[PDB]
């Protein structure tokens, strides 16, 4: 009776240490799965968007007009395509904005508002002056004619913002937020 | 020989309870894996495509011409791009086609035949005259110049149908199926 | 006590057995999972630039110019874009490219050196004369007015290659390997 | 009859000419006669004012207030005595206002408004940005808390204009133009 | 001798016509300097008083005092500056005295005498009770506290007097005839 | 002929008496008109500097400030102002500068300079101790706690001048003498 003792009390250790493995797997595997299939199911709602001509780039949908409209008319298409004239808020996005624009000029949110008429973004983004200042092309804003009072992305640099009425065509980045 | 009896017998219950288990989680497992082997290589026959500038939707790919040629002509590039001028049938359909045109104007697959002119899908698609009633601009077809006999896409909106002569350029958008 | 082994061996043999299976499991699903963790991240690495308006081909990222410039302009924007004009090196990219072009004019790195102007690539690719020979427009090169020293690709096949003077404005296609 | 002659003829000479001297006589000293009779009339006029207890300067009657008042409120009193807020239209206009200011602090004509909260004068006196800017205190306007959309005198130097909040009562000085 | 009659007889008319316009010049322009000259005088006579910090007002010289006094002893100041206590004898003379006060107020000559306490002026000034019914305040005179029996300018309008007990420090308005 | 002569004799008699008297009567005008204007162009430079809150006695120009100042910070104001701490020469003008004064405290020009600490006035006056001891206080000087070497006019009589330290702030009076 001594050998079968010393024969099952080491397979009482070895199916405890076996079966807290198992539960060690089980639910580090189910962590794994869950987060692969967040990942895949993500990944899946970015494709489709991307693959109907938009522009993806820190969670907002930027869609580069084929057309072009002024400030206001590109807001309007814009808000047409559930979006707004991107506005920027990051050295990044107008990096992203100017590069995707391929030299071309596009419609931004940028608008004189207010009482004082301070710059603004249409899509009620906030306005940061510091911020805004390093964005915009030097020597804009400017007014010229004192009638410049909506911004739009001109050169393939970071000094991209230029001043300028609202009322003429131009091509446009429609922005939307990324949403799952 | 009581003690080694009531540690056998529920190390009975226990392994085989627990070799159960182990039947599941390899079979719900495994099942899993080949689901997520399928979805993998299925997006990975998708990407590909659309990366080489084609537009995808609901299983086809539609490639929205960058250089306008003539209804019979844009068939024969579609066919040389192993597809057809893009033969509308649902709503989801048209709805993709013209947003992603961006108010551009696309050659499709209608066209008339016979004495009468039926209309009909250059690709063979079944041409239903009371589906297709709402795809057409309000006044369209009226044959206009009894010479409209080839439809585009020309508005933004469902009513983008319009007939016209099948000999002049225009964008296309080259449809064909997708096929993993 | 007879029972007792003829119960507690066969435990043995289940124990050992379903241990190794266990580290079958374990072994075969790391390695799997590795693997698809390696997919998903090479799979996040390719999508990004490709959102960006960038098209790619057997890693190599390839941006077909919005904008057209010189063959050495070209060559500073894609250098500007980490790049360079591309280089053809194999049947399937010129096929890529010239299917990706759309019918349309792209500098490559093709350029004349010496007092004898051999070609070769801009980006230091290896020039094969026997390959190149294939993609080139038959004719070509002939070196009009002895000033064509650069080479472009125009026509939607093979034989795409014609040489050309290289201060002429023409789109280009950026040329850059994907790297992990 | 020689002799008397000789004595009337130059009688007519005499009398012709001095009855001309008389006629430039009565023309000059009438002209004369009455401009300074316009003269002491416009000194009258100015006396006047300047003896209740209002200062003077180039045609306008500028009261330094004793009591003091609000930007609005002080305009208010201002207009009560037919007068307004001081503008300040050229360099002697500053220079007299802060010399017989004090060095004590008056409301001017100075208020944000339109679109653009631009700075313009109470008495619709129309206002320059770069005529203006020399008379501003330096760092002013600098909209504290952007809450400065009033203008007054505060330094005894050309740069005595400093912004501030309308709410603040301060001396004053009612401006109106002298009239004949 | 014709000739000479014809010659002098209008020598005579001539010489007469012209000694009678240079009489008329003589005696007007005798009454005109000699009005100026009273008037220059009587400019001269005013212009001192003012320059002396003195307000001046139809023929009556008013001091606005820069230091308190009680109303007897104000009377005292101005009978040494050789005036008295400002009394008020039509609607412009009161006028002046509360514009010029800026609204503050300045003791007067109201002060009530005998056993019913009539009010009277300082200056032996007859009180009009008729005319100043519209110079009081509304509600005044009305004794508070049965001691208030001065007068003071308080309002800046007509309707500017005030009683008061004749015990407290105001400043005041000394008043002096002009006299040539 | 007896005719003719007894009327051209009292011709000739009159013309050069009333030639005599109007040769007079020019020359008397001339100068009357050019002493008036004379006195006209003084009087216009007398009004200016009064009219911009300055008072006037004798020749000269003295600003009673509105703001206080140490008697060397009052020097330089009164400098800054093309002026100095006003100097008594006469009993006129002391009589003139404390009723003016009204009551009020206001520094003068004398000083104490040299190693015995002579008086002395700061626009280089000559000191007339002789005439100054009529002007001082009874019982100044007295060099209180021997610091009191500056003179201020408190008292509104004939002795107003008090010795004083120089350091402290007082209202003081701006002396310039008029120039044409």
């Amino acid at each position: 009776e001594v050998s079968t003792l010393n024969a099952q009390i080491p397979e009482l250790k070895s199916d405890l240490e076996k079966a807290s493995a198992l539960n060690t797997k089980i639910r580090a595997l189910q962590g794994s799965l869950e987060n692969m299939s967040k990942l895949l199911k993500r990944q899946n709602d970015i494709l489709q968007v991307v693959s109907q001509g938009w522009k993806y780039f820190k969670g907002n949908f930027y869609y580069f007009s084929l057309i072009p409209k002024t400030w206001y008319s590109a807001e309007q298409f814009c808000v047409s395509r559930n979006s707004h004239l991107t506005s920027v808020t990051s050295e990044s996005e107008q990096e992203f904005l100017y590069k995707t624009a391929g030299g071309l000029i596009y419609w931004i949110g940028l608008t004189k508002a207010g009482m004082e008429g301070d710059w603004s973004w249409v899509d009620d983004t906030p306005f940061n002056k510091v911020q805004s200042a390093r964005f915009w092309i030097p020597g804009e804003p400017n007014n010229a004619g004192n009638n410049e009072h909506c911004g739009n992305i001109k050169a393939p640099s970071l000094q991209a913002w230029n001043d300028a009425p609202c009322d003429k065509t131009f091509l446009f980045i429609c922005k939307r937020p990324y949403v799952p």
